């Protein structure tokens, strides 16, 4: 039947589609499928979203866009050597571009109040640089990451979206009109109104 | 389809005792490039034919596809299977990455106490959960897989740490694994890296 996903009736970005629906939402949307949404108040870490088609219940967004993309057309490629470098730059924004971006962000949206923060900043930030140099080194002048756009697109671009808040894709040309060319898409475009849309309701 | 090549540094627990021991488990023999000084510059490369490979769990994941035992075969399950692969690598390793930084690498920083209390808080909490998962499981979701390699191997980066003895069900996990046979085929081999150079 009909997937059914979670997010939460308010959401701390403040409908700005910064949490980890937005992918899952884009990806479905990208896809065409119809999908049904729960509210949710306070998955083996209680997080959102939660992803359930029957009796199958998925949880962590990689492996949930991960599902959406094979089981229907547009996310990924057919041939299984693009398929397995897809799947690579899939892992690679979650586990080595988004902790980056993560520990920097931590530091410069929450922790004004902590002694040394001046000094941390500037370590966590000189980590980030250097992953968004090799990003872009990769990027140079194509379109997307690897051909197609492609589920790993998705990730990539929500995991750099967080970068928004502080500014710094600003020195980074292609990887700011990359985020663009992915936020021009009518499924993006799709999936942040209806994440706005939960925003207003609540 | 020509037998893989994998790429290590002469220097180390490293990214590549996941990819060896799914190689292991899986029985497919491989060849290992050395290299001293992949868009992000890690260890392992996978080569096999004209596919080259970064991210070890992709590497993992694509040895775990066209082989057998590491992936199950229902479609439920596999993306069951899928999920924990993601959370070893995204959700438990970053809050181990950010403790064990502390606890190693950044001693003579006058803010250690108060940091290091902090990211241990943030692990704690995440061990938590997975032991609450786990409970008396053998692994976390059915047979052995793909997901408990790269858990195991997340895991054992808090060996040198201690913090594992509090939570007796995952330090029985990490032994369970290290006592398959292809574990130690996988540990030896990384082992005979070590002692070349």
């Amino acid at each position: 039947p009909n997937p059914t996903i979670t997010v939460f009736e308010r959401s701390p970005d403040g409908g700005r589609g910064l949490a980890r629906d937005m992918p899952v939402r884009w990806a479905l949307e990208e896809v065409g499928q119809p999908y049904h949404v729960r509210r949710l108040s306070f998955q083996p870490f209680g997080q959102i979203p939660s992803y359930e088609q029957g009796d199958l219940i998925l949880f962590e967004s990689g492996a949930i866009v991960m599902h959406i993309a094979q089981h229907h057309s547009g996310l990924l490629p057919e041939d299984q050597l693009r398929r397995a470098r897809t799947v690579a730059w899939m892992f690679a924004a979650l586990n080595t571009i988004e902790p980056s971006i993560l520990n920097f962000t931590t530091v410069w949206l929450f922790e004004r109040n902590e002694p040394w923060h001046e000094a941390r900043l500037a370590r966590t930030k000189e980590q980030l640089l250097k992953r968004l140099d090799e990003l872009s080194a990769w990027l140079g002048d194509r379109e997307w990451l690897e051909g197609s756009f492609s589920a790993a697109d998705i990730l990539m671009i929500c995991v750099l979206r967080r970068l928004e808040s502080s500014g710094i894709l600003k020195d980074y040309g292609n990887l700011l009109a990359y985020v663009e060319r992915g936020k021009a898409r009518p499924a993006f475009k799709r999936a942040f109104d209806a994440q706005l849309a939960v925003f207003t309701a609540a």
